């Protein structure tokens, strides 16, 4: 369907998503972006969740950056930054992988568990990476039953850890030396993103092309990847993501999927190698 974004105004097509779909997405959402007692980050996620159930065919990528963002910042009332789009939405996308993929993953005893600013010193330490990386450096930390360390009462421990990062263009380089020093202690160091990038009008045509590129073409970000390895692996829910070619110098890949589901190549992933 097409999107009317004010700015000048600009259109943009959102494919896979009826004008009925998108206004069940949108009698789901709008009432829990101004709802009291309700943290944005579970607002945003759930709807997250809920929007890719209802359009498994449109780009997840799409429905975040087009649906969900912009509806967000419509219909917010004040101008609080702890409760902006900016300050929450990376929360959000921590909820909802942790909402989408526990459930299959909970039958090979393989946990998520999202890490919110300020409260993830426990999981860094439990990590034992916590002394070179600071306490703002994993969004989500991967636990199994039995194998891992520093294990809970109920014997899951820790087996490495999630970078969910919402767009690529963000400080990626940050998390590099973090994750590199998490490699080094046979943690894995997963990159999940939804690779968000458009560009606005007057230039831009606000495709959702992300920042990843292609293999045929040099790309600093993919290079982290399929060039120097600085993380596991990277999952992209952008469609329009180029995902690796069957080799890489590194060996890492760029997989790409739809967020809807149940098994999918990321669960599939965290199973062999765990």
């Amino acid at each position: 369907m097409r999107l009317d974004l004010d700015f000048l105004v600009a259109h943009v097509m959102l494919d896979n998503v009826s004008e009925e779909q998108y206004q069940q997405i949108s009698d789901y959402f709008v009432p829990l972006v101004n709802k009291p007692k309700l943290k944005s980050r579970d607002a945003i996620g759930q709807a997250f969740v809920m929007a890719t159930e209802v359009c498994p065919d449109a780009n997840p990528s799409d429905l975040w950056h087009h649906v969900l963002y912009r509806i967000y910042i419509r219909e917010k009332i004040g101008t609080d930054p702890s409760q902006s789009w900016v300050r929450t939405s990376g929360e959000a996308f921590e909820v909802a992988l942790v909402e989408r993929y526990n459930p299959v993953l909970a039958r090979h005893g393989i946990r998520l568990t999202a890490l919110f600013k300020g409260q993830k010193g426990l999981a860094l330490t439990r990590m034992g990476v916590a002394d070179r990386v600071g306490s703002r450096k994993v969004d989500v930390m991967i636990e199994k039953q039995g194998g891992g360390r520093s294990p809970d009462a109920e014997g899951f421990g820790v087996v490495g850890g999630i970078h969910a990062k919402v767009s690529l263009a963000e400080r990626v380089s940050d998390d590099i030396p973090a994750s590199r020093i998490m490699m080094g202690e046979g943690l894995l160091s997963v990159l999940s993103t939804l690779d968000v990038k458009s560009f606005p009008p007057p230039h831009g045509d606000l495709v959702n092309r992300g920042e990843l590129g292609t293999p045929d073409r040099p790309s600093d970000k993919r290079n982290y990847i399929e060039g120097h390895g600085d993380f596991s692996a990277c999952f992209s829910y952008n469609l329009r993501t180029s995902p690796s070619n069957a080799t890489t110098p590194s060996g890492r890949h760029i997989y790409v999927s739809g967020f809807s589901g149940q098994d999918d190549e990321f669960t599939d992933y965290l199973v062999a190698q765990l």
